[PDB]
């Protein structure tokens, strides 16, 4: 299509010894890169924080601001553990107009500062993928943001498909 193809999974690193208990909580969206994310300097965006909640069954609740981030509205999905720690499927629980599931792979995190997470659509004829740069604070370092840009570019994403929203706590 118009879109840059998704990488094979083997090109997406997996965070080693992923600790679900240490990943839970609030994560600001500090960066988002994907074939369907488009930097428009004329239309900057702000994004509310994502909440990852670990449950008894080791799945998460995930509460996140909805795409394409025009009116701030939260949504909640289930993050079902996959083939191993760090990996999940994010499923739309009800069949609705815009519908796909995503494979979710935590690429790297140190739990208390940053995380980088890869999302790939499991729908047959969808190249759709994106990478989220999360921070525990609204601000991350230049080195951490350049590492996210380089990772994103290594999967073929142009720099104008890499967006840095203004992180906020809540919808307004
Ligand atoms: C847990 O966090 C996120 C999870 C997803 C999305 C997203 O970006 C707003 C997130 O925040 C970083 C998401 C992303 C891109 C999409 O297409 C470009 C889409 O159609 C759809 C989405 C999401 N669906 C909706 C309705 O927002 C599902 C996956």
């Amino acid at each position: 299509s118009d879109l840059i193809p998704a990488p094979p999974l083997s090109k997406v690193p997996l965070q080693q010894n992923f600790q679900d208990n240490q990943f839970h909580g609030k994560w600001y969206v500090v960066g988002v890169a994907g074939n369907g994310f488009l930097r428009e300097d004329k239309d900057p965006i702000k994004m509310a924080a994502t909440i990852y909640e670990l449950k008894e069954d080791k799945s998460y609740n995930v509460t996140f601001q909805k795409f394409p981030m025009k009116k701030c509205q939260y949504m909640t999905d289930t993050l079902v553990p996959g083939s191993q720690p760090g990996e999940f499927t994010l499923g739309n629980i009800k069949s609705e107009p815009g519908y796909t599931s995503w494979l979710v792979r935590v690429v790297s995190t140190n739990y208390n500062q940053h995380a980088m997470v890869f999302f790939k659509a499991v729908q047959q004829n969808r190249e759709d993928f994106f990478i989220t740069l999360y921070g525990r604070t609204k601000e991350l370092t230049s080195e951490l943001k350049e590492n996210f840009i380089r990772f994103s570019k290594s999967l073929g994403l142009p720099e104008n498909h890499i967006v840095f929203p203004v992180p906020i706590d809540q919808c307004i």
